């Protein structure tokens, strides 16, 4: 075939049932990720080409940066429930990975007032069970699929994306490539 398992895309042995269609996985301290996320921009090239209906999830991890890895994931239940992704992202990127002014919770609260988040209302949040429960899931998910590297995406909790399956000449092309491969696997 052109897309073929062990190719462009991994089976999970062990599908997980009822899985959000489309689900992404990230740590801030992943390099990959990184350059996943403001080089590539993978996430928003698969939007564009999936089809009606389809729902896109995004997750940090614990198991890189440590205790910082674990703020971070706390931090980004923040982010999804006062639906500032788009407005944090960059920014706790950079202040993990370039600037490294990033070493402690107090730090990642910083982003988010720089970024126009209101401190009481960050805290509130932070504090929040509905926060709680988002962490719950972000890490339900991960264990779901027994995940031990990052940057992961996972279709319909069937399948698994494999990058080092499409090739790196051109970084366009590459994007191209695992975008239409999400679309194929989505579809199927």
């Amino acid at each position: 075939a052109q897309y073929e398992d062990g190719k462009q895309y991994t089976t999970l042995e062990k599908p997980v049932a009822g899985a959000p269609q489309v689900l992404e996985f990230f740590s801030f301290f992943c390099p990959h990720c990184y350059q996943f996320e403001e080089v590539l921009h993978i996430s928003d090239n698969v939007k564009k080409k999936l089809p009606e209906g389809v729902k896109m999830t995004k997750y940090h991890v614990n198991f890189m940066g440590g205790d910082l890895g674990k703020d971070l994931t706390q931090a980004w239940a923040v982010a999804m429930a006062l639906g500032v992704e788009d407005k944090v992202t960059v920014p706790l990127f950079e202040g993990v990975q370039k600037t490294q002014t990033i070493r402690s919770a107090s730090d990642i609260r910083d982003v988010f007032i720089n970024a126009g988040i209101k401190g009481e209302e960050y805290d509130a949040a932070w504090n929040s069970f509905v926060v709680k429960s988002l962490v719950a899931q972000q890490e339900k998910a991960a264990a779901d699929v027994q995940l031990r590297g990052v940057p992961a995406m996972f279709v319909n909790g069937k399948y698994q994306l494999n990058p080092q399956g499409m090739d790196t000449s051109n970084m366009d092309v590459f994007v191209q490539q695992y975008a239409d491969t999400v679309k194929y696997l989505s579809e199927k």
